[PDB]
DNA sequence: GGGATATCCC
DNA sequence: GGGATATCCC
């Protein structure tokens, strides 16, 4: 199974997360900091290697978006049958101190789930599997970066802004939440819970459809949200 | 003074600005893509030793946010006068044809320009002069980033994610405009111009008080504005 | 012009 | 939760 092999590898297989800086052409090193708009690519740059690996021993092709704002990370598939697309996306989240519960941004509500070609690669409908790789890090921080600029010799030296990452995989429903992960930027949001909660998919929707419909009637603005629904709850007992 | 001063050491002084990849400790180098969430990031790691190195020699202590959503990125202080607060932060823009018009985004209107302390460092007002550090740039049109992991001797083979860098030092207001950056996030648009009216500092507000009670008026959307004022033009009447 | 990519702060 | 960094895309 392209998802069991896919599990199995992400689990070290021998990998290890050792991602210490930039690097210009001048040969000079410059080390990383909190950035999450940064930190997010380099978590998808661990899983590249891995997901393309089984892909191949599997028959399917892989397909990077060409543009900066579309859906999904990675496009897996096999021409014959082109329908049978799965959707693989790739998502960080940090931790501060120890067993915390976290949280992740799952996605847009308003673009192609309810408009099927607005943002994604392919028209939502040739997926037959959405997943979600997850990430969880401690971030060393208490920052203001590293004020320094290293060399190809001092590597070693250099601090990283993470430490004990944590990874799983999982449907996207299965993770899903009643709240939104981001206001301004209508974003879905996942389960507060503890990361094995995720692994386990102790989630909240009981199927993929209460997954959608749930999201696709989310109404945007509060005022309009208090006379229909906010959660879960409130969702279910709108079914009669 | 402080200002040409770093001009200079931002001209040419011989740095080139260019970047190969990301770094890893084992020395194993990846490649980059014309990303703009992580170009604008590492265009920033590049301007910290720069900034750094400038105002440590005119004796002024230096400023970074700790959290990754406040303004500015930069905060040079002198202690013998901490009332005397000057910003700096980094804008990015790219282009294809090696000429073409140029837009940037500077900041949200909503914020520290009209409630003196919203997701900003320290308060608006303890601020003299907020800069603007342009980076301009030639990207590899459409997008290629490839699965390749080089290494430091292989420093060549390696695509760069752009070329033909510019950069200008100017004032905030001097570049601002008169319709916004982005929308759902709010932020103020720079000037429609050509790289030079940037260097020339050839606007269109006539003050950094124009430019404050333009943006500080603002609506949020086409609704209110559009029978208040949308443009300059439009503001000045408005006036009265 | 409005909303889209990611995930975060208070 | 609402608004914030980064800027773009359509």
């Amino acid at each position: 199974s392209l998802r069991s092999d896919l599990i199995n590898a992400l689990y070290d297989e021998n990998q290890k997360y050792d991602v210490c800086g930039i690097i210009s052409a001048e040969g000079k090193i410059y080390p990383l900091g909190s950035d999450t708009k940064v930190l997010s690519t380099i978590f998808e740059l661990f899983s590249r290697p891995i997901i393309n690996k089984i892909a191949e021993k599997h028959g399917y092709i892989v397909e990077e978006p060409k543009q900066q704002n579309h859906y999904p990370d990675f496009t897996l598939y096999k021409p014959s049958e082109p329908n049978k697309k799965i959707a693989i996306d790739i998502k960080t989240t940090y931790t501060n101190k120890e067993n915390e519960k976290i949280k992740f941004t799952l996605g847009g509500y308003t673009s192609f789930i309810r408009n099927n070609t607005k943002n994604i690669v392919y028209p939502f409908d040739q997926y037959i599997a959405h997943w979600i790789i997850g990430y969880v890090y401690t971030r060393v921080a208490t920052r203001k970066s590293s004020l320094k600029t290293y060399n190809i010799n001092e590597l070693n030296e250099i601090p990283k802004p993470y430490k004990g990452v944590k990874v799983f995989l999982q449907d996207k429903w299965v993770i899903a939440g009643d709240l939104a992960g981001s206001g301004n930027t209508t974003n879905i949001g996942s389960i507060h819970a503890h990361y094995k909660d995720f692994v386990e998919g102790k989630g909240i929707f009981d199927s993929e459809d209460e997954f959608l419909d749930y999201w696709r009637n989310y109404e945007r603005t509060s005022q309009l949200r208090n006379d229909k629904y906010n959660n879960i709850s409130e969702y279910r007992n709108w079914i009669y």
